[PDB]
């Protein structure tokens, strides 16, 4: 069965992102052809992670998401050993060499406060938390939004464009009521 959401994801995100998203889903035992809403969500989260790491200086961010589980933890161990930072309980998404902290990126369809709470309660104190929403809201640990305003604004704009493209295809309602 070929869903509209699967075909939309493929023409909406660039192929490297789609490829990385497909391998992650299969690595954790889910099918992009069936779990099509989560397919879209993982592509979205991946692109946000990459845009975020592009927002700093040259060697500011180490990218943890988008790797297979073993090498992602391998990079975490190396980061932890040369900087002396506690090994996080769960895999984070980036590491900030400038502020010397792991970052967990969040992309939510619901209101921001709730997701931050669930993410904070679930995650480990040292890891910095940065949530984006499809409505333009954001929340970061200690109100410290790591990047400058233009880089985060660009992430916000893209997320709202994605929402519009789905709404134009009558796929937004199913996506919001799927998280
Ligand atoms: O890295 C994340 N998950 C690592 C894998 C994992 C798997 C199970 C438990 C804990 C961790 C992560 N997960 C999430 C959300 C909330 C926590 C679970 N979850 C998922 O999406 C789980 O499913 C997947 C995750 C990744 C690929 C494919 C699937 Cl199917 N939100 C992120 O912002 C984020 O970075
Ligand atoms: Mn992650
Ligand atoms: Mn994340």
């Amino acid at each position: 069965r070929g869903s509209h959401m699967e075909d939309f994801v493929r023409q909406c995100f660039n192929p490297m992102i789609v490829e990385l998203a497909e391998k992650a889903m299969k690595e954790y035992g889910e099918d992009p052809k069936i779990e099509t809403n989560k397919f879209a969500a993982i592509c979205t989260h991946l692109e946000v992670c990459f845009m975020y790491s592009d927002g700093g200086s040259k060697h500011r961010f180490e990218i943890i998401e988008g790797r297979d589980r073993i090498m992602a933890w391998t990079v975490v161990n190396s980061i932890c050993n040369t900087t002396g930072v506690e090994k996080p309980k769960f895999l984070p998404d980036l590491y900030d060499y400038k502020e010397n902290r792991f970052i967990e990126i969040g992309v939510t369809r619901r209101e921001v406060h709730i997701y931050y709470l669930e993410k904070a309660n679930k995650i480990s104190e040292k890891t910095h938390i940065h949530i984006f929403s499809f409505t333009g809201e954001e929340m970061a640990t200690k109100a410290d939004y790591t990047l400058d305003e233009e880089s985060r604004a660009r992430i916000k704009t893209r997320l709202f464009t994605i929402r519009q493209e789905m709404a134009s295809r009558s796929l937004w309602d199913s996506f919001r009521q799927s998280e």
